[PDB]
């Protein structure tokens, strides 16, 4: 896989950020992730530690999986990287989201992630208190 260029154009949510690719603008979906929505039980501290991870970052990428680029919703999918630290496995490290939605052809970080996910729930963080 390769990583690509990309800028922020706002933080939405835990799921999601709105970024320029290919100097056009497109929400990114995180392959592998499910981060709770804004109302459910640690919803809000999964955005506010997205918004801040990807506003602080100096350099966004975006890296691509084997299969599927964009949902049925139009949403790029993809690794999300700020300053080299990928968002996707750092939410799951913090107990802020669940490895989920893990399709064939589109799986190649499933194993770092659920790495991840295990030491999160052995640590009781967050999700997993
Ligand atoms: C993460 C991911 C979601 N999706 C679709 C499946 C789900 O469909 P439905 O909307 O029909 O449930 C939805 C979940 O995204 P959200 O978790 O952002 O809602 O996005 C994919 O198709 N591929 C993916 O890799
Ligand atoms: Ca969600």
């Amino acid at each position: 896989l390769h990583k690509e260029p990309a800028t922020l154009i706002k933080a939405i949510d835990g799921d999601t950020e709105k970024l320029m690719y290919k100097g056009q603008p497109m929400t990114f979906r995180k392959l592998l992730v499910d981060t709770p929505e804004f109302n459910e039980k640690y919803g809000p501290e999964a955005s506010a530690f997205t918004k801040k991870m990807v506003e602080n970052a100096k350099k966004i990428e975006v890296e691509f999986d084997k299969g599927q680029r964009t949902d049925k919703y139009g949403r790029g999918l993809a690794y999300i990287y700020a300053d080299g630290k990928m968002v996707n496995e750092a939410l799951v490290r913090q107990g802020l989201a669940k490895v989920a939605y893990v399709y064939k052809g589109n799986n190649t970080h499933e194993q770092l992630l659920r790495k991840a996910e295990a030491q999160a729930k052995k640590e009781k963080l967050n999700i997993w208190s």
